[PDB]
C-alpha cells in the first residue's frame, strides 16, 4: 500500500444533529498506520458548546491506523487510492442511538474525513445529556466479510460519574471503492482498540484523542482444524 | 394555534443518506389540519434514482395533520408560532435502520420540513436494496410524555412482492419550541395512521403520498374507569 | 364454527418459572365470554411468594380463545381446537429486564387448560420492578399478519409508574395451531386491541385478579388505494 | 499473602468434575439434557460429554444450546478476581439472553452448586420466535468461532456482554449477542469483586453423534486485561 507512508497527516468535515442539536467539527490529526496509533485535534465550530457528552462523537472522527498483524489482509490499506465508506448504528442501552456515515479519501497525501452524524433520543436524565460521562474502556471488535463489504461487532462501555457503566454496541459496514476482485479480502478476526482522551478546553469545544487499535485472532488455540 | 387554518400548504428539503448512497429531495404539499388528511408531492433532486425502495424514507415526509379526537391536546398545533422538531430510528426486523431529524417551522403561512437522513447497513441483496416491497400497512402509535416532549413508539408492516411482510419498529421524540408551561400536553393515547403511495414516476423520483392520522383513546371499557 | 368453545368458558392454569433468579409456580382459575372478548383471572403464586418482582411483569403470560373476532377476521384460536394451540414470546423492558415465556393451551374435559413456563432474566436491581413502582398496564393495539408456520403477533405497552411516568416495553410472539394449516383459515394482516386490567389483590401480589378485554379487528381508517 | 497454592479458593481442585441437569423449550419444542464433565478450573479448559435424553433428536441446530452447558473454569491471569471461584461452598447463578439477528431468542437461567466434590448445574432453557428457514431450524450451522466478552460489576453481581459469530453451511456467518448477569450466593460483603475485564472464549464441539443427542464440547477460557497500553494509565 505504497500510497499509505509511515506517517500520515488527516483533515475531517463532520456536520450533525443529537436530538435536535446541530453542530460541525473540524480536525487535523497525524499517525503511524502500520503501528496503529494516531491523534486528533478536534475542535467544535459550529453549535458549541455542545450539550451532550462528546464521548458519544468519539468512535466517528480512522481505519486506515490499524496495525493489522498475524498476516490478516488489510481492508482499508489495500482500498487506496480510491478510498472507502464506512456506516454505524450505536445503540445506547438507556434509549440514545447514535448514527454515523463517513467518507475517506486521499487527497495530495492526506486523509481526508467526511462525516454525517445522526443522534435521537438521548434521554433528558441520562449521563450523555448529564455530562456525567468519563471517556471510554478498551473493547475488542469482531469482523468479518458481509454485505459486499466487511462488518464490524462492537460492544463498549462508557464510565460514568460515580461509577459503574453506560452500555453501548455498534453494528458498522466498511465497503471499499475499489471492487471485490481487486481485493484481499480478510476472514473473520479481531481488532483490540483503545480509544481515549488526551486533553480537552472549552467544555469540550477542543478535543484530542488517541487511538491504539490492533487487528489480530484471538490468543487461544483451537482443537479443531 | 389560529394561525393553523383548516386548509394548510407546505414546502419540504431533506437531505440524507443511504447505505453510502446520499440523495436530497423537495416536496410540496396541501392538506386539512384539523381533519388529519394531507397529500405530498415528491421530487428526488439529486442521487437519484435511488438504490433502494423508496418506502423507506415515506415516514420522513407531518405532523401538524392529525385529527384530534375526544378533545386529546394537540401537541403539534399548540407549538405554533415558534414550531417543533422530531427525532426517530427506525429499526427493521433484517438488519437496516434507518434515523431521522426534523426540524418544523411556519413562514408566510406556509409549513416548512427541513429534514435529515442517516440509514445504514441495509442488507445488500434484501427486500429493501432489491425494490421488492408494496407499501405500508395502516399501524397505531402509542404516545405519551417523556424526555422533555412527547414520546411516540410505532410498529408497521411493510408489504413484500410475493404476499408476506418485513417489520419495523421506531421511537420518537417530538420536541416543542415553546416551554412546556405555555403548553397543554396530551397524556397517554394512540394515533392511527394510514400512509399510502397513490402515485410514482420515473424510477421512484417522483412520488405522491397521502396520510390520514386521528389521535384516540383506546375505546375498550375499562374495569378501573381509565382512559 | 367453533362448536366446541362455548359462550361461556372456564380456565385452569399452571405456571413454573425465574425471574432474575428466583423461582416461582403459579396457579389459576378462571372464567370469561371467548366470543365477546372478555375473561377474568384469580391468581395464586403458590410457590417462592412473595415475589420480589412487580406482578406486573407476569400479567400476559395468563388466554388467547377470549378475543371478540370482528369484521370477519377468521379466529386462529378457537379454530384450533380440540386440538389446541401454543405461544412462545420475549418482552423486552427498556431498563434492560427481559422476559420470556412458552404456553400450551388445550381442552379437557370442557375446561381450557394453560400450562405457562417464565424466564426472567437481567431486570436490574434498583430499578422500578424490583422497587415494585408499578401501576399497571395501559391498554394497548396489537399487529398480527401470519408468519412461520403460524400467526405472528408485535405488541407494545406502556407500563405506568408511581408518580405518572411510564416503562415502555416490546414483545413478539409466535401463536403456533395443533391443527395442520390446511385445516385452517388463516386471518390476514389484522389487529387485536387489548386492554389489560388488575382488578384485585392481596397478600403482596400472592393473590391478584385480572380481567381482560380483546377485540380483533382493521384500522378505523379508510384506503385511498384497493 | 496466602500461605497454599489457591488458597483464595480450596474447594476448586486443579481438577474437577461436573455433572448438568436441564430441561427446556424452543419454540415450543421440549426437551431434557443431561451431561457429565472434567476441567482443569485454573488452566481455564474443560470438556462436557452432553446427551439429550427427552425430545431427541431436536429440530433445531444444538449449536443454540451450546453456551447453556460453565464458569468455574476461567483461566483468571494478571490477578483479576475470580468472582466465581471464590464464591463457593455457597455457589452462584447465572441468567442470559442470546438475540440472533434474525430474530431468535434463547434465554436462560442457571444454578451453580458444589456437592461431595462435583460441581452441579442446573440450568432452564427458553427459546422462542426461531424462524422456520433460519439456519438454526434448517440445521444448517456449523459452531461458533472464538469471541471476547466483556465484563464489569452491576445489579448486584457481574455483568457480561457477549456478540459471537454462528459459521454457516455455504460460508458467512449469524450473528448473534447476549447479556449476562452472574450473581454470587455469597453476600457482597465477602467477596473481592473484579474491575472491567474481559474473557477470551473458545467453545468448540469436539465430537457428536446420532443427530446431535450426543455431543462432546471443549471450552477455553482466559480473563485479562486488555494488552495495549494507556497513555491515562488505565488498564
Amino acid at each position: 500500500s505504497e500510497l499509505i507512508k509511515e506517517n500520515m497527516h488527516m483533515k475531517l468535515y463532520m456536520e450533525g444533529t443529537v436530538n435536535n442539536h446541530h453542530f460541525k467539527c473540524t480536525s487535523e490529526g497525524e499517525g503511524k498506520p502500520y503501528e496503529g496509533t494516531q491523534t486528533m485535534k478536534i475542535k467544535v465550530v459550529e453549535g458549541g458548546p455542545l450539550p451532550f457528552a462528546f464521548d458519544i462523537l468519539a468512535t466517528s472522527f480512522s481505519k486506515t491506523f490499524i496495525n493489522h498483524t498475524q498476516g490478516i489482509p488489510d481492508f482499508f490499506k489495500q482500498s487506496f487510492p480510491e478510498g472507502f465508506t464506512w456506516e454505524r448504528i450505536t445503540t445506547y442501552e438507556d434509549g440514545g442511538v447514535l448514527t454515523a456515515t463517513q467518507d475517506t479519501s486521499l487527497q495530495n497525501g492526506c486523509i481526508i474525513y467526511n462525516v454525517k452524524i445522526n443522534g435521537v433520543n438521548f434521554p433528558s436524565n441520562g449521563s450523555v445529556m448529564q455530562k456525567k460521562t468519563l471517556g471510554w474502556e478498551a473493547n475488542t471488535e469482531m469482523l468479518y466479510p458481509a454485505d459486499g463489504g466487511l462488518r464490524g461487532h462492537s460492544q463498549m462501555a462508557l464510565k460514568l460519574v460515580g461509577g459503574g457503566y453506560l452500555h453501548c454496541s455498534f453494528k458498522t459496514t466498511y465497503r471499499s471503492k475499489k471492487p471485490a476482485k481487486n481485493l484481499k479480502m480478510p476472514g473473520f478476526h479481531f481488532v483490540d482498540h483503545r480509544l481515549e482522551r488526551i486533553k480537552e478546553a472549552d467544555k469540550e469545544t477542543y478535543v484530542e484523542q488517541h487511538e491504539m487499535a490492533v487487528a489480530k485472532y484471538c490468543d487461544l488455540p483451537s482443537k479443531l482444524g
